[PDB]
């Protein structure tokens, strides 16, 4: 019932990814700024959170955020699945020098772009099934902290 939910949510979202996904990020850097330096590409830093908004690396980086998403909504009721992809997923990311602490602040930021995106139709229950999916795939990820 809630995999319905999710899958209704997500079909507005999922038609702009970017522009999506670009609030999500906007509101990560917002909450936790020092996340920005670790998007380091060719070998720079961003300065500040507008910065990596004009570089094409970020943006797709977006993209494959936004990808991975589409992917759990897609396997909502399967999602054992997509365990072995998600575990190298946080093996990654864990290299990057990602704490597994900041997946709540991920979380909270996705959560946020939904409201946003949603207005009156982001109901309690629907908050409530994207925490339990978010926390699945975090729960799956976690594994590649090892
Ligand atoms: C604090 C949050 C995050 C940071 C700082 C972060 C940072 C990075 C960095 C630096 C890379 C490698 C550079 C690149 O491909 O652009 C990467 C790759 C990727 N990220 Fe993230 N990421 C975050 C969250 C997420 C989330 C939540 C997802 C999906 C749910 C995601 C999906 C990906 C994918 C699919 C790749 C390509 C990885 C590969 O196979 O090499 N990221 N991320």
């Amino acid at each position: 019932p809630e995999s319905e939910l999710i899958r209704q949510s997500w079909r507005v979202v999922s038609r702009s990814p970017l522009e999506h996904g670009t609030v999500l990020f906007a509101r990560l850097f917002a909450l936790e700024p020092s996340l920005l330096p670790l998007f380091q590409y060719n070998g720079r830093q961003f300065s500040s959170p507008e910065d990596s908004l004009s570089s094409p690396e970020f943006l797709d980086h977006i993209r494959k955020v936004m990808l991975v998403i589409d992917a759990a909504v897609t396997n909502v009721e399967d999602l054992s699945s997509l365990e072995e992809y998600l575990t190298s997923l946080g093996r990654k990311h864990r290299a990057v020098g990602v704490r597994l602490s900041s997946a709540s602040t991920v979380g909270e930021s996705l959560l946020y772009m939904l409201e946003k995106s949603l207005g009156p139709d982001f109901t309690p229950a629907t908050r409530t099934a994207w925490s339990r999916l978010y926390g699945a795939v975090v729960q799956a990820m976690s594994r590649g902290w090892d």
